[PDB]
């Protein structure tokens, strides 16, 4: 073993035709054959990765004379109907642009540019580039969690935010119908690009993909969702070596898009031991370490991100070890899908007592500045509400509802509303399949004002049975189905008037 270095350098190729592509853990097209891993390097057999014959339209964005550093965008190629693919000087390369393509059509092998480094080396630049998957793509700076990744799902966006660049986790195997939140996240999050790692996929869980996935429309555009997605399959008779590798391959394609200025979401998908602890906590850590929002390389000042959502399919129902206990230490957000919520058909079945996100403080300020100054104070009060509900329910189990004073009945009432009116969301409703930021905070105020007003009326000796059947209530329940946000907002003044009436009819 004369040679050295730990690896052959498992490169990935990064250029046009990533999107719509379906690869495996090392980057070869659909329906492919067998590799081998280890301490040392690895071997292969055959495959290509981005077409060498496909002709791509290249628009130059720089003239001969321009000084460039690694990361600068020298050209643009429209890849799909959605993504403009941005062509960057590979990292490590700075100089004078001495020669540059004229707007036209080229294959990826062509030299679109040439750069004179300061030693004097002319360096040849094509529309694609290579990177060692095991090595984190560099950037200028890694910014603090700060901008939320807007999911359009109320419980997530309000109670358990994901930061752009953050890391979340989520139970079970992705491609299954006990949850569709997985899918919902992938299509609604305001990332531009999605990197999916479908993983361990079984028996006809690959046929779920190749058949349906290219038929999926992207709700923001009505174009294939695939046209802003890279797909990375981890099936059963593939080697352990192309599974261990995959997340790295994936996160690297991820880094490549954020380097463009994109926000990308990356979704991973363990199954019954995603490969076959020890120090293997580090191997996972350093995967998740590679998530982040960054000032990208470039001479312009450009921010991109890779936020990671990781699915946690355990050995089963136990959710205690191995992969499960370790992953939760690393991640900053857990959305706990709870089969008992699912059985009561409370969807999304995210348990509000046991999920958690450490990015609330991080993101409150985006919410306050751009959407509502009252955001954080509100989610807080809502949660306090729901926490109280949790406790009263324990007791009411033991002693029944008759024991309860009005005040308490008022709280179970409003909690209940909070649960059915806000936490519950209709993934299948044409309006409620997505709840924009401005809508979440309005709905929130409506409920919380109802609450404010409920207690007050109670403190004023109004019967709760009166409030319970107050008309505005039934409208509040339907709220989520209203697309016109200010029709929703009017429920506040409406709640007020109905309540005023109720003070009158009891006078005092």
């Amino acid at each position: 073993e004369p040679v050295v270095g730990t690896g052959a350098s498992l490169s990935v190729e990064l250029g046009p035709r990533l999107l719509t592509s379906i690869y495996d853990g090392i980057q070869r097209p659909l329906e492919v054959i067998r590799e081998k891993t280890g301490d040392f390097i690895a071997r292969g057999v055959t495959a290509p990765a981005l077409p060498r014959d496909k002709k791509w339209h290249f628009i130059p964005k720089a003239k001969v004379g321009d000084k460039v550093v690694g990361g600068d965008i020298i050209g643009e190629v429209p890849e799909t109907s959605i993504i403009v693919h941005k062509i960057m000087v590979p990292p490590g390369i700075e100089g004078e642009i001495v020669e540059i393509a004229e707007e036209g059509d080229y294959t990826i092998e062509e030299v679109i540019a040439k750069v004179k480094t300061p030693s004097g080396e002319i360096k040849e630049l094509k529309m694609y580039q290579r990177w060692p998957v095991r090595v984190k793509r560099p950037y200028k700076e890694k910014l603090p969690p700060e901008v939320p990744l807007i999911t359009g799902q109320r419980v997530i966006d309000t109670f358990f935010p994901q930061a752009k660049g953050g890391t979340a986790a989520i139970p079970g195997p992705f491609g299954s119908g006990k949850a569709v939140t997985q899918h919902q996240l992938a299509k609604w999050s305001d990332a531009q690009v999605v990197i999916y790692i479908g993983c361990g996929e079984r028996g006809n869980e690959m046929t779920d993909v190749l058949e349906e996935f290219p038929k999926l429309k992207d709700p923001k555009t009505g174009k294939p969702l695939m046209e802003r997605t890279v797909l990375i399959a981890n099936t059963s008779n593939m080697p352990v070596a192309a599974r261990e590798a995959s997340i790295y391959t994936g996160i690297t394609i991820a880094e490549y898009f954020r380097d463009m200025g994109y926000d990308v979401a990356l979704m991973a998908d363990s199954t019954s031991r995603w490969a076959e602890p020890a120090y293997l906590a580090s191997k996972l850590a350093e995967f998740y370490e590679r998530a982040g929002r960054v000032v990208t390389l470039g001479s312009d000042y450009r921010v991109g991100s890779v936020s990671v959502i990781g699915a946690v399919s355990p050995p089963g129902g136990d959710f205690s070890e191995p992969v499960v206990q370790n992953t939760l230490r690393v991640v900053k957000v857990f959305w706990a899908l709870d089969a008992d919520l699912a059985r009561r058909r409370h969807f999304p079945a995210i348990n509000w007592l046991t999920s958690y996100s450490l990015y609330v403080d991080a993101v409150k300020d985006w919410w306050h500045k751009n959407i509502d100054p009252e955001w954080k104070a509100m989610r807080d009060k809502a949660m306090a509400l729901l926490q109280k509900e949790s406790e009263l329910q324990e007791i009411v189990r033991i002693v029944g509802p008759d024991a309860l004073p009005e005040r308490e009945r008022a709280i179970l009432l409003v909690a209940r509303m909070l649960r059915e009116d806000y936490l519950q969301q209709d993934a299948f409703d044409e309006v409620d399949t997505y709840c924009p930021p401005e809508k979440q905070v309005t709905m929130m105020r409506v409920l919380l004002n109802f609450y404010d007003k409920t207690m007050e009326a109670i403190n004023r000796g109004v019967p709760l049975e009166e409030i319970a059947k107050l008309p505005v209530r039934e409208e509040i329940g339907r709220m989520k189905f209203e697309r016109d946000v200010s029709k929703i907002r009017s429920l506040i003044d409406k709640t007020n008037e109905q309540f005023e009436e109720l003070f009158k009819k009891y006078g005092a």
